[PDB]
């Protein structure tokens, strides 16, 4: 893919891995939970506000009749199921990443 | 519904208890080291790819460049620094289908 400085959810298991000695094989299992039930509220269609980075809110995009003029089929895009994500304020808000 | 990062970190032991593996103490700082190395990552202008769920990138409303009145130095229009969530395909097809 297109490389920038980046990081795998393998790169944070490496982080708490060398952060903490109280787990072991186990910082696969934390890592992957961390996220498996971010998902699964998500499923249930639940918001999920972590205090200090903001909420993964649920969203749907409804269906939409689309026409342009020069096609004969209309391209009526359907309803497509997605998450958004909403900003805290010390992350973004003119605050931490934002100096 | 909703759901709390206490609440997560809660779920987190109840799971992560076992015969051994973590404490109350300790589920406490996983859940928040996380969310720090992550910010602090998005700091450094690197970009968060976990599998599973997705990826967070900082965006920046572009500087352009002004020759304002100071010295031979080339002076910033301000950015607005926001991040963006893009969602993985296993998280929005598991959206997309109904449970």
């Amino acid at each position: 893919m297109a490389k920038i400085k980046s990081l795998s959810a393998a790169e944070y298991l490496k982080e708490m891995a060398d952060e903490t000695n109280i787990k072991v094989q186990d910082i696969r299992l934390v890592v992957t939970s961390l996220q498996k039930v971010l998902a699964k509220e998500l499923a249930t269609t639940g918001e999920v506000r972590l205090f200090d980075i903001g909420k993964f809110k649920l969203v749907t995009t409804k269906p939409r009749t689309g026409i342009n003029p020069k096609t004969k089929q209309k391209i009526q895009i359907p309803a497509g199921k997605k998450i958004k994500l909403t900003v805290s304020k010390i992350l973004t808000d003119a605050v931490d990443s934002h100096k």
